[PDB]
């Protein structure tokens, strides 16, 4: 697994600079994840615990962003509204 936690801060954000990114809206909800890419997102106002059948955990709260392999399955679940921006390949 090549799941990474880790806030970028106001120096790693200008390059990764997600406000040219899209962005998603979202209440606490409750969703299922299925990954088909390497893919990027970056968290804006939200929490989110996510948890990987294969027995890993994810929490990304404001500020966070995570890898993820293709292939990739686990059960997303925000705890508050979720704003996040993205970067899939």
């Amino acid at each position: 697994m090549e799941v990474k936690i880790e806030k970028p801060t106001p120096e790693k954000l200008k390059e990764l600079s997600v406000e040219k990114w899209p962005i998603w809206e979202k209440e606490v909800s409750e969703f299922d994840w299925y990954y088909d890419t390497n893919e990027t997102c970056y968290i804006l106002e939200g929490k989110v615990e996510v948890t990987t059948e294969d027995g890993k955990k994810y929490v990304i709260e404001k500020g966070d962003l995570v890898t993820f392999p293709k292939g990739l399955r686990c059960r997303w679940k925000v705890l508050e509204p979720v704003r996040k921006h993205y970067n899939l390949f």
